[PDB]
Formats: C-alpha cells, structure tokens, sequence
RNA sequence: AUUAAAAGGAACAAUUGGGGUGAUUCAGAAAAUAACGGGAGAGGUGAAAAUCCAU
C-alpha cells in the first residue's frame, strides 16, 4: 500500500547547489533539518569530468 | 612718522572634511566546535593525481 512515512501532498524545499566541479540536488523538509533524498552529479557518472554535466544535473534530478 | 597689497599672519560667523586619535558599536562570508538528518562519495583539473570520508 502506502510507503511508510510517506503523506499526502506537501511541501519541500531542494536545495540546488551547483558549483564548477559538481552539482547537488538535495530536498528538506520545510524546517531544513530533515532531509528526504539527497543525489549528486557524481553519483551517475564514471568519470570525474563528468559531475558538472547538464546531463549528471537531471539524471540527479 | 604714509596706506592697509586679488603679499602674509591673527580674530570672529557659518560650514566642509572615507584628515587624525581614543572609546563604543553593527554585519555576515570563510573556517572551527556542539547536536540532529542522510548514507557514498567529496576535492581538484584540460584530463587527472596527491588529499579528505563508513571513527
């Protein structure tokens, strides 16, 4: 059924810092102190040219 | 022993001054520590490597 933890529609905030040499997309929750899932650029590339890709970037997302 | 220099100095009135000295006072970046979430990468480069990370 239901994953546990999760409901209804709410609200998040993501946290989009992308620097030069890599890029991160991370969501809270409003009060920022617990976060939901958190996905770098590095995380889906093999190379480390790569983390700064547009593509890391959505893949991520 | 002349006058009162678009020479100079002094005085006064109004100001100007990130001019100087002392005390007071505000800011958050960077970094450090404390606690919590997360769980595999992070830095850095033309590409990497040395380095940091399951304590």
């Amino acid at each position: 059924e239901v994953i546990p933890g999760s409901t209804k529609d709410a609200f998040g905030v993501a946290h989009i810092y992308a620097t030069f040499n890599d890029t991160f997309v991370h969501v809270t929750d409003i009060s920022g102190k617990e976060t939901i899932i958190r996905i770098t650029g590095g995380m889906r590339v093999k190379a480390d040219r790569d983390e700064s890709s547009p593509y890391a970037a959505m893949t991520a997302a």
